[PDB]
């Protein structure tokens, strides 16, 4: 599910260059995570898209708040309960792209801060022989660490379980 | 639907929820109860959940586990949990309550380790369905913890939650890839 | 990060980051990129950095470095690279992608032994710098491996160690 | 250069060597010493080096450490260190065999975790020197492992010689 056939990476290089490709500033790195959905990718978009709403994908948030609401350069905030005295991340829309399927954020403020983390998503359609699927990218560029608590691992993690929760909801929805 | 019980599984399951799931709060403490089913044979399962020694086989964010040497699983015996950084806590000391073969439960108490749960006790059980002729297997974990001094913090009963049904999702899919 | 890079080293150092250390990742893979200043002319640095057969001069945990009896250095070529942060000493194949001693740049794949399975490979750059009449080197190192058990911290800390034993070794030579 | 003692140290320092870093060596087991000059006052690398509930603060590949709560430091307590992913061990619990605050000078014992170092005792050793009218310190470590031998040997250099060099550095930083 995580693991795309020859296929699926053939089709998909063209929008990694685009897309997922980043220039690294000296002490970051960057991950590229894959995620097979059987569901249309206009339903999987539909979730994906949705700025104001990362709790139905994602794991670990309490609560978004972003008031009479969707464009680049929007922000909200993100407290997540992944820290135990609950944490408040800002996040900035970089990219929203209905026509390519293409969004991505930055975190700008709160807790994290200090990890200059920014991600983008993108949706891909798939058929062969009248079966329709869908493929998620989600790739993340983050700093790496400097001063006994990196937390890459555990953004490596978050986003594989993320994606496995993504398919979850929207394979149940079609 | 996977965490979602039918009618026909909480009506045969309702003994073991009043035995084992239900509590009666004190006041600072929070309790909640998660289902699982599993496409896999029960023993099978069981033979997972019952590795007191080994929680990284089912569980996520476990950097490493160590017991003593020579070791006895018996209830009493204790075990040091490593985690992955990100989370609240980064080790847990975990005593093991009840290791029942026959009825196919376990839970643990959190005894130690620098973290924000206090009190923490957990426990697992184990129930086999059959129908037609197929065999499947619903886990059914609760627990008790301490809530801090917020009043009504309801993050620690989020956090708790979600670990314990991604680990409850891990179970299964481990068991489910073993059974193939 | 030697300490951390200038606006203008960052600048000046765009285009080669582009050129040689930016990867189009597999799905499960990741990258990282490093920096070291180091206060000695880039010819020694170069000189210490594409000797492929010697990568116990500037590299920790090296029992030794084998190659080719009357070693004639050039792509594909191989080395088997016994390491000690192991404890049952593991070798690891490597072999030479890149080297161009034009431009200074050399790169290497794990293509065998113990973390075959990670898919690393690796591209080392070494940059002139000058200003005002003095004259220093950055080095880059970027890698790329597969994700996972997961020993991709040590990987980091390994390349940034490995990078201040370079310093420390050309910084002792240009003296 | 930091790591190789001058004439003039090594004489000094042929008492405390002979004392604390010089072994009879049953068979199936080696030692090592190893030395780094710092230039920082003994006081500060002494008062690093002391704190056995925080050797991250001086050692690589460390994650994170923990003392029995309500730690007090004195001889015969332990710690559990956890180590990042990629080397021979995942833990390792060690004793504290020796703190002199007096004489500068602290060791312990690996007594448990899972790794290739069995018996691993190692001492550690803070000393001044002056002449003249300047200061600094030099720290001297050494170890006996037994082995399953070169590799033992080898990593164990490898991973004293990167501390004392991440000590001599952190002190530094705290001397400026
Ligand atoms: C993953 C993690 C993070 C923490 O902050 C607390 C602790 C270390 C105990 C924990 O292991 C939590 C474990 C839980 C809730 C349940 C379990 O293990 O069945
Ligand atoms: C870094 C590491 C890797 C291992 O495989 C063993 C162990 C966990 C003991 C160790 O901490 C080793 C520590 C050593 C040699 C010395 C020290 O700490 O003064």
């Amino acid at each position: 599910a995580s693991e795309l056939t020859p296929e699926e990476r053939s089709e998909l290089k063209n929008s990694i260059a685009e897309f997922h490709t980043y220039q690294l500033d000296p002490g970051s790195c960057s991950s590229l995570h894959a995620q097979r959905i059987h569901a249309p990718p206009e339903l999987v978009w539909s979730i994906v898209r949705r700025f104001d709403k990362p709790q139905t994908y994602k794991h670990f948030i309490k609560s978004c708040s972003v008031q009479n609401f969707m464009r680049v350069g929007c922000t909200r905030d993100v407290i997540v309960i992944s820290g135990l005295p609950a944490n408040t991340s800002t996040e900035r829309l970089d990219i929203l792209d209905d026509e390519r399927r293409v969004t991505g954020f930055s975190i700008i403020g709160g807790e994290h801060r200090l990890t200059n983390y920014k991600s983008v998503t993108t949706v891909h359609r798939f058929e062969k022989e009248n079966r329709i699927w869908t493929v998620v990218l989600e790739s993340y560029v983050v700093d790496m660490p400097e001063g006994e608590d990196d937390t890459r691992m555990f953004a490596d993690t978050v986003v594989k379980l993320n994606l496995q929760k993504l398919a979850t909801v929207a394979e149940a929805m079609a």
